[PDB]
């Protein structure tokens, strides 16, 4: 059985190596009204699904580690704790349950804990003294992987009930997107359903009223092996590309709500970095720059990492070497994305598998 606090890896909790399936759903029907129910019992669809079973089973192990980590996080996350303490307590648990093993099993990306106006990509770097406050709105976004099969899943943490309707708007739009998603469904269609649900909500925060806005330049995306964003974007506003979702694909269905401008800009010190997937081998002679890239290739490959994870490996005075990799185009920085000062942003995100037989919300129990 799992301990309190959790320390037993998911692998050890299922000796047979069969992890629990997430929520399974029938696909949404067409414009004329034809059901997708036929997929659930088709010989040809069941065959293709069973062929990728070892893969679905990898996302399930990673998803079960994510569920047990976020239930544990919800039990102790309180104002007064620093952002370093939150991330380290979360990551230590994540490492134990995923049974971290180099590139074969581990953390798929750094622990986002973005606050207030900052919607995404904020994790503390060393020496960051930020402390979580009672009126803060914190987005916990973390990832787990087994053999590069990534679970991208996020939720918003608040202590003041004044943000309840803001969270409810975004949660409902994320559920809408998950519901609309499916094989042959246009990506712009999923984006318009999300916007329609989010804008139906009106919030009052400290005597001020707002209609919840989707963050138009933030969006859902496709997931590939060892690739967080595989190229297909799921918009959260009207206007997006009429490109369609295909069979066997994996999507992260995230939506963002804001009381601000509904658009985000790079701000603050960067913590998130990721090697560019399309960049091949680049011989480097600069010794410190060479060393840092070998550290990246060994420990992260093409998965995102943060500076705290470099400090953790015993690395120091690597900022110039890291800047060199960024300017060379080998590494891309992913700085914090903020809306305007004084605005509030919320996020909810699940991972969905577009299986031949059904739609599996693998990150939801
Ligand atoms: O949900 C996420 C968290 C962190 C990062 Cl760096 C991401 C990059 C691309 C897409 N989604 C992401
Ligand atoms: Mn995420
Ligand atoms: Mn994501």
């Amino acid at each position: 059985v799992q301990t309190d606090p959790p320390s037993v890896p998911i692998c050890d909790l299922y000796p047979n190596g069969v992890f629990p399936k997430g929520q399974e759903c029938e696909y949404p029907p067409t414009q004329d009204g034809r059901t997708a129910a036929w997929r659930t019992t088709s010989e040809e669809k069941k065959a293709l699904d069973q062929a990728s079973e070892e893969i679905w089973n990898d996302f399930r192990e990673a998803a079960e580690a994510h569920r047990q980590v976020r239930k544990y996080v919800m039990s102790w996350i309180k104002p007064g704790m620093t952002m370093i303490e939150i991330c380290e307590k979360l990551e230590d648990c994540s490492r134990k349950l995923i049974k971290e093993n180099g590139l074969n099993a581990g953390l798929a990306f750094p622990t986002g804990c973005s606050l207030n106006n900052c919607a995404a990509h904020y994790t503390p770097n060393a020496g960051d003294t930020t402390v979580l406050q009672y009126d803060d709105i914190c987005k916990i976004d973390f990832g787990t992987h087994i053999s590069g099969r990534i679970i991208d899943c996020a939720f918003t943490v608040t202590f003041n009930p004044k943000y309840d309707t803001l969270l409810k708007a975004v949660k409902d739009a994320t559920n809408t997107g998950i519901k609309c998603a499916g094989i042959d469904v246009r990506l712009c269609d999923v984006g318009e359903a999300i916007q329609e649900v989010m804008e139906s909500y009106e919030v009052e925060i400290d005597g001020k009223t707002y209609q919840v806005k989707p963050i138009r330049n933030l969006n859902g995306h496709s997931i590939g092996q060892y690739r967080i964003h595989a190229g297909k974007t799921v918009p959260i506003v009207k206007g997006g590309e009429a490109t369609r979702m295909e069979e066997g694909e994996v999507y992260a269905i995230e939506t963002f709500g804001s009381t601000g401008k509904g658009v985000v800009h790079d701000d603050m010190e960067c913590s998130h970095y990721m090697k560019n997937f399309d960049v091949g081998h680049v011989p480097i002679r600069l010794p410190r720059t060479k060393h840092l890239l070998n550290v990246i290739n060994e420990n992260f490959g093409t998965l995102a990492f943060c500076r705290r994870w470099l400090d953790r490996l015993g690395e120091s005075k690597y900022l110039m070497a890291l800047k060199n990799l960024c300017d060379l185009g080998i590494v891309d920085p992913y700085p914090p994305l903020c809306d305007i000062k004084g605005s509030y942003t919320a996020q909810f995100e699940h991972t969905i598998l577009l299986r031949p037989t059904c739609k599996e919300v693998v990150s939801r129990g």
